[PDB]
């Protein structure tokens, strides 16, 4: 059955140990320090709040964290987004977080400049969410929501079939996968067309054949994309949370969405 576990929160200093440029708009970091100690991840989605500093003020507001809860979300000169555990290596002792590289906010732009001894807050997980297995993983996801999707796939058991779906801006952005055998993985291009622009994981989704076996889809991406392939499941009567998930991991036009509500 579907299960959420939460996990204790600290506030933690990291500092960047490693930065590997996997393709021209993707920045794969690798984050460390003695703070690490304790941090837990046990599930595909999993996801921090990065603190950022401000590049202006060059001000840097860290979580405030009292009897299990952060008390400065709402403090002047915070910035603090979401993103996804791509791998925690516990004996490694080291956070790796994919960050997509683009101009229209400070995470964007701090990853585009990131460099070994770079520090930044990171709260959380809260917690985590596990699933029971299923026979064939559909997956749909734009560049936000790939590094869990990859996660995802580069974690199930060789058995197990995959049909992902991931919307990147190009042909240079396309990544080597270590996933199950027999696994099918498309890459839509943008080509041109803005993130957040296109309809092209809802036209892969309307194209695709509903599997055999217990079917499990995720999706993860621009949150108005998301929303005519939540439409589609219900209207095929799958239920969320035991057939899918669908997860806006950002709006355009929209600063630190929040996809908790
Ligand atoms: C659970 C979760 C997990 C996530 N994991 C990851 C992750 O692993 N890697 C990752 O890169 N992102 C991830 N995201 C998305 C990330 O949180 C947002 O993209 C966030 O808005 C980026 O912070 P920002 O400060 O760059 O710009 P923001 O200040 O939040 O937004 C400024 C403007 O830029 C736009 N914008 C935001 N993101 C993008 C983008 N990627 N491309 C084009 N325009 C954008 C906004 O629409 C807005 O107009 C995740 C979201 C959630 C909810
Ligand atoms: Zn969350």
């Amino acid at each position: 059955e579907r299960t959420v576990e939460m996990y204790p929160l600290k506030s933690r200093l990291l500092e960047v140990v490693n930065v590997r440029r996997i393709t021209p708009r993707m920045v794969r970091v690798d984050l460390g320090g003695s703070d690490i100690a304790g941090l837990r991840s046990d599930n595909f989605a999993d996801h921090v709040k990065l603190w950022f500093p401000n590049p202006e003020t060059g001000e840097h507001v860290l979580p405030v964290v009292e009897d299990d809860r952060c008390l400065n979300f709402r403090a002047p000169g915070v910035i603090y987004r979401d993103y996804t555990v791509r791998r925690f290596d516990a004996k490694a002792r080291l956070l790796t977080i994919d960050f997509v590289v683009h101009d229209n906010g400070p995470g964007g732009r701090w990853a585009a400049t990131a460099q070994p001894g770079d520090r930044l807050g990171v709260l959380g997980p809260r917690g985590t969410v596990y699933y029971p297995e299923a026979d064939h993983y559909v997956l749909l996801a734009d560049e936000t929501a790939l590094p869990a999707a990859a996660r995802r796939i580069e974690e199930l058991p060789r058995d197990a079939s995959v049909t992902a779906f991931f919307e990147v801006a190009d042909a240079a952005e396309e990544q080597e996968l270590d996933a199950p055998e027999g696994a099918e993985i498309t890459w839509l291009h943008r080509n041109g067309a803005a993130p957040g622009t296109t309809d092209l994981l809802l036209r892969a989704l309307e194209q695709t054949e509903f599997p055999k076996g217990r079917v499990f889809v995720w999706a993860g991406g621009e949150a108005d994309a998301l929303k005519p392939i939540r439409r589609l499941l219900k209207e095929r009567g799958l239920v969320r949370g035991r057939d899918f998930e669908v997860d806006g991991y950002w709006r355009r036009g929209v600063s630190n969405l929040d996809h908790h509500a």
